[PDB]
Parts: structure tokens; C-alpha cells; sequence
């Protein structure tokens, strides 16, 4: 499930989600559409920042613009959350089922 | 909640390569330090660098068998990760679901 | 939806300055085309052709007084008009604070 | 009842002089929808749907919602509303007017 195939296309959203600001921005986004000034009046992260963290988000899923008219506001996304938590779910269960094998075969008479 | 942080660590330490490439080592069988320097282009030194970063978000346990120590890939971290984003994601997916409802039903 | 077809032509009466022009001096008081020339800086050739088109959309009738025949403005196909845009705004604007209320923060 | 009046409503005057225009708006007043939606829905062409659009944007009419590769438009009130307001009031003085030719008519001998 560890390919480097899954890694390539998990690599974006490993990075984004690496970061704690990057978690608060998300969370922010997750509960109300909200502008780049909505969020750097709410964190103490720099306009340029924030926008730098929202390219990142938007680039690799994670966060969609939502341009109403003129009004700039952006919205967090749970489908790659959904995916990566999936491929991580895998993951898991084929470790677990390779240690229930060596625990089995550790008892063998 | 100490949630965010924790969810931070663990993806910092999935967002490496070579980390990646250790866990797909650990993952088919727990290994040495020195196995998993025979069998990856870094150090043995760098293996065990990023082996402190797996082990301190909880991807990774030591363990003394006989004379050596082992590694072994947690999936129980993995599965509480998942289940914290799938929490997360399941909100999110519950609000654009009411949104385009609402907006675009026709 | 026979609404539509008779806001449309209401608009287009409206759309025409010169033809606002006459419609409002006979909202002040009714007038015959020929006092409609001695009070305003209009043509009768334009007089002739804007009180047609405000006739055939309902915001003018003709009235004959005496030996002459006069033009009077109807409030009533205002009044229509400004309700049924009030209703359709009222419908646009629901539909606006629903999406508002999930989307956004209030 | 001004020229000033005039001079503010026409561009709105003049987008709701067509019937077609009023169906577009309508639908949009229903359900956010592409321009591609309402070529669906109606028997208008997209080149028609796009110059009616334009139209209605710039009068404020209908606003653009921009959400990845969707381009949607939304109906809003707020012109319809002025209208109403301006058209309401402008009746009523109408009617004052009558009422009070009514009574100079009375008291004339």
C-alpha cells in the first residue's frame, strides 16, 4: 500500500498537513467560508503567509476559492482528508495482519 | 486539543521520502538498524535519525530481541490518524453537502 | 407567467427617457398631446409615439373630456408592478440568506 | 420622480424589457446555474444566454459564483427591491396628486 506511487500523489497533502498553521487555517475553513483578511485578522500569521498557505492548500486539494461576484472567500475540503485517510486505513491493516502473522507463527509448537 | 500537533508530527514525518521508504521496509518485516542501513542509500546514522522521528509521533516501536534491536511499523497510529481525519473530513463533507444543496438543487 | 410578458413590455415603456419624461409630467396631471407640446421640450412626432407605447403596456389610458382628449397616468400598473417585483425579490433574497446561513459565519 | 431617477434605473429598466431575460433570471432566482445548465433548460442558444448575462451582471441583476471549474450565476433581489421602492413611491404620489386634482375640481365654480 506503500508504493512509491501512493507517496508521489500523498506528497502535497503529507506537506500541507505537516504544519500546525496550516491545521488552524484549515479548521477556520472547515467551519465558515472566510477571506484571506477574515484569517489574518483571526491569526497572528502575515497576509503574505496566508496566502502562501492557502496556493498550498488549494494546489493540492485541500482548500477551494469560492468567488461570489467580486468577494474572494475560501472553503476547506474534505475529499483529500477522505482519501488520505483511506490509503492510511490500508496501510494499517496490512501491518496489523503482518504482526498477527509473526504472533501466530511465534506460537507455533 | 493536543490533536493538531499530533496530527502535524505525523504527517511531517510521512511527508519524507526516505521515511516513507523505511516504513515500506518495516511495514513487510521489523528490522535493525543496520538492516535497514544495508538495504537504503542513507547512513546508518540517518537511519537512525529518522527512526527518532517515527518513533517519537508513534509510527514506530524499538524492540530488544535477544541481542539486537528491532523496528517494528505501528498501524495503530496510522489508524488513529485516519480516524481523526475521517471526523474531520465527515464535518466538512456534511456542511458543502447542505451548501450545494441548497444553492443548486434543481 | 403571463406576468412576464406584461412586466417586460411595462419595462420597455420605462426604458425610453424621453418616454419617462411624458409619463411623468402626466403623473402631475393629465394633459392632452398638444399641452404635452406647450409644457415640455419634446416633439409632437416623439409625443405621438411615446403615448402609443405607454397606452399599449397599460400605464397611460386616454380619456375623452369634453372636446378634447387627455392622458392620464396609472398608478395601479406602478402599484402591480412593484408588488410583483417585491414578491420575486422576496423569493431571490430567502434563497440568499439560506445559502448565507450555512456558508458563511453571522 | 427625476431624471436623476431615470438616469440610475435605466440600465436595469432596459435588462428587464425582455421576457427571455426574465425566464434566465427565474431559473437563476431557483437554482445557481451555468450557463450550460440554462442552454439545457431553455430554448435559447449559449451565445444568447452568454450576451443576456453580461446584460444582467452589469446592472446587478445576477452575480457570477465561481467555485472550481463551475462558473455559476445567482438571481439577487437587491435591484428588484430598489426598483419596487422607487416604482412604489413614485405610484403613490401619483394617486396623492389625482386626490388632490379631485378636490381643487370639486371647489371650483
Amino acid at each position: 500500500g506503500m508504493t512509491v506511487g501512493t507517496y508521489a500523489e500523498l506528497a502535497s497533502v503529507f506537506a500541507a498537513l505537516s504544519d500546525e498553521t496550516r491545521w488552524e487555517i484549515l479548521t477556520e475553513l472547515g467551519r465558515a467560508d472566510q477571506s484571506a483578511s477574515s484569517l489574518a485578522t483571526r491569526l497572528p500569521v502575515s497576509r503574505q503567509a496566508i496566502a502562501k498557505h492557502l496556493n498550498a492548500l488549494q494546489a493540492c486539494g485541500l482548500v477551494e476559492s469560492v468567488k461570489v461576484g467580486r468577494e474572494i472567500r475560501y472553503r476547506a475540503l474534505g475529499a483529500e482528508l477522505n482519501k488520505t485517510a483511506r490509503t492510511l486505513e490500508r496501510i494499517g491493516a496490512e501491518w496489523d495482519r503482518r504482526l498477527a502473522a509473526i504472533k501466530q507463527i511465534a506460537e507455533s509448537m
